[PDB]
């Protein structure tokens, strides 16, 4: 085993472009619904209830606007989360 795995696991989807987030939010590719799962997997309890994404995935894409999620994504990355990417 090696237990500094806790954060530098292999897996770790959804680290996806900004421009891939905001322009693709609603389609095929990059569904909405994709984007506030990631932040809810990820973040922590207070951020989804900062963006209110703390609620029902249905509800959250049917409230909750393509920008609501860009400035949420953006501002998790900018913040330098400690979901285990690059940190530990």
């Amino acid at each position: 085993m090696k237990d500094s795995d806790k954060e530098k696991e292999n897996g770790k989807m959804g680290c996806w472009s900004i421009e891939h987030v905001e322009q693709y939010l609603g389609t095929d590719e990059l569904p909405k619904n994709d984007l506030i799962t990631y932040l809810q997997k990820n973040a922590d309890a207070a951020f989804l209830r900062h963006w209110k994404l703390t609620g029902t995935n249905k509800s959250i894409r049917k409230n909750r606007n393509c920008s609501q999620l860009i400035a949420a994504y953006k501002d998790f990355c900018e913040h330098g989360t400690k979901s285990g990417l690059n940190q530990g």
